[PDB]
DNA sequence: AACCCTAACCCT
């Protein structure tokens, strides 16, 4: 069973999730096995989609919250 | 390094339906058990926002309960 | 990698 979770993000939060050259979001894709989409735009209010089996969603979520805590 | 976070999740109304539960009993138990502040945007929408806030571990506990809810 | 920091990090 694959779940699809959408988070709402602020653009500052989003930058640290992508990281320099996308190296952070790269790491997250590889290590979580979640499909991660970050809405295209230099926009003030951004959507992060996480899709996959529960373990993948959980890994990806845990990594996002570690980024936001800094 | 913040010890409190706020996460928002974008949810369809049928999903919010199961998260709240009958007489709000599922979100009551999530609140009590996670220790997170859980806000569900009000009313009748089709497209609702769930805000989780509190200690990181509280966030993660609430989120798991949300997921556990959604996969049933 | 550098006298090579921070503030901003923008990828599928």
């Amino acid at each position: 069973v694959t779940l699809t979770i959408r988070l709402l993000m602020h653009g500052k939060e989003v930058g640290s999730i992508i990281g320099k050259k996308g190296e952070s979001v790269k790491k997250m894709r590889e290590e979580s096995g979640a499909r991660i989409n970050i809405s295209e735009g230099n926009c003030p209010e951004r959507i992060i989609t996480l899709a996959g089996p529960t373990n993948a969603i959980f890994k990806a979520f845990a990594m996002i919250i570690d980024k936001l805590e800094e």
